[PDB]
Parts: structure tokens; sequence; C-alpha cells
RNA sequence: UUU
């Protein structure tokens, strides 16, 4: 169905925001969590967000989608949620993990980078750098992978064609 | 602002 892949594209854009890596990186999302100390963003706050206005504006649909989850539980009303398990310290492995990838305009975007790039792991984070004042993209991506192994895979991709 |  249509809407059984909606449902699913929620659900892991907020398994993603909320996720290890993107949570450890983004500092705005962060800063909604602990202003307010009892955990819980509302699900206000993510219709407001440019790849969710693409799916969905109502926020009874999100908390359906997230009754299945691993991470990020709702509470008493499918107003809010939170984490489900802490967030601690920033992996130091993070670096080893990452890879610095030289692309083709333009932009290429997320869609391009997850394609190829799927191919040799599970793709965690994707990274590509806008410079501040003029939002030009700086001609490279950093494609964080789960697993030291799978970004290997990677770099051996960079020997291949 | 994949806030």
């Amino acid at each position: 169905s249509r809407v059984k892949q909606v449902l699913a594209d929620i659900a892991k854009q907020v398994d993603f925001w909320f996720g290890d890596a993107n949570l450890h990186k983004d500092r705005f999302l962060r800063e909604q969590i602990e202003k307010s100390r009892d955990g819980y963003v509302d699900i206000s706050l993510l219709v407001s967000f440019n790849k969710m206005k693409k799916l969905t504006t109502d926020g009874k649909l999100i908390a359906r989608a997230l009754r299945s989850s691993a991470v990020v539980e709702l509470d008493l009303e499918g107003t809010r949620i939170r984490r489900k398990k802490p967030l601690g310290e920033r992996p130091k492995d993070e670096d080893e993990r990452t890879v610095y990838v030289e692309l083709l305009p333009k932009n290429v975007n997320h869609s391009w980078i997850e394609r190829v790039f799927g191919k040799c792991g599970n793709v965690v984070y994707i990274s590509i750098p806008h410079y501040k004042s003029t939002g030009d993209p700086k001609g490279f991506a950093f494609v964080e992978f789960e697993t030291k192994e799978q970004a290997a895979k990677a770099i051996e991709f960079l020997n291949n064609p």
C-alpha cells in the first residue's frame, strides 16, 4: 500500500533524527530535548521540519508510525517523543567509520549517495557540507557507516572503477 | 535544516 510505505518512511526518518549518529551531530534538536530535561519533544516540532513536511502534516499519523520502533517512545497521548534509550558519550571511533568522498555535480543529494554506498554497508549518516554566507556545495560528502569493516569496504570502492 |  502507498500508506504502508508513507508510514514506514515516517518511522525511518524519526528512528533517524533521534538515532545515535544524528543526535551526536545536530545541536538544534539536542537543544530541544535537554531544554525540557524530562526528555520528550512535541510531534508539533517534527511537523515543522522540511523532510517531515514532504510526508505528512498530520501528527496522529506520525504517532501511528512510531508504535513499532526500537528507539523513540510516546507516553500518555501520542503528542511527544522521547529517545527510549539514553544518549551518552560521543563515539571516538566515528572518524574511522566516516569516509571522505569527492562528488559529481549538482550536490547529487542524499538519494544518490545512499544508492551507490548502500552496496557496501548500512549508511548511518551522510554529510553534504554547504558554505555558510553563500549556500554553495563544497563539492564533497562525508559518509558514516556502522562498523569500521563497512567503512573500508567503501575506501575499497575508492580504488575500484 | 536530513535541524
